[PDB]
């Protein structure tokens, strides 16, 4: 329905909201574009489903997230993609792994602060309903 719209239109507001204080924290930086494979040839072979915070943007605009539970699941596909792709005890390593974390506990604690539980409900019932 139209007024079911009206929702999933809030939603992509807020989430693109988000996913701009996210992308604009420098702690971040690494997770907001595609991973280069020339930099990194193994990366396509180890990580399945890459995913970052540019084309999170992208699916908010393509209608993916019907609810913030969908788009958490991608925040964290970003998160356990860099713990599996950095698992060794090396520096390099255990900084990303750090901001991986953040990243997820940043989003989970925004999510937690500024979003209704009355508006997921909504959404899930309207996402279940379809
Ligand atoms: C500029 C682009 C491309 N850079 C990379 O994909 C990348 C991936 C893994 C490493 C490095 C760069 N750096 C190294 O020193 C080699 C070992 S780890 N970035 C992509 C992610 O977000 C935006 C910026
Ligand atoms: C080895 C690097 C630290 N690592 C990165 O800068 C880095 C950049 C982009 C990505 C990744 C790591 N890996 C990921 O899995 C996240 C998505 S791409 N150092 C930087 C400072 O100087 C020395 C070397």
């Amino acid at each position: 329905s139209m007024q079911e719209e009206d929702t999933f239109r809030e939603l992509r507001i807020f989430l693109r909201n988000v996913t701009h204080r996210l992308a604009i924290d420098k702690r971040f930086r690494v997770f907001t574009k595609p991973v280069d494979p020339d930099e990194v040839p193994d990366y396509v072979t180890v990580i399945k489903q890459p995913m970052d915070l540019s084309s999170v943007i992208s699916k908010i605009d393509l209608h993916k997230y019907l609810t913030v539970k969908d788009y958490l699941r991608d925040i964290d596909l970003i998160c356990s993609n860099a713990l599996e792709y950095n698992p060794d005890r090396d520096p390099g390593d255990r900084l990303i792994r750090h901001r991986a974390c953040a990243l997820r506990d940043t989003a989970y604690a925004i999510i937690k602060e500024e979003l209704d539980e009355d508006f997921e409900q909504l959404c899930e019932e309207i996402q279940e309903s379809r």
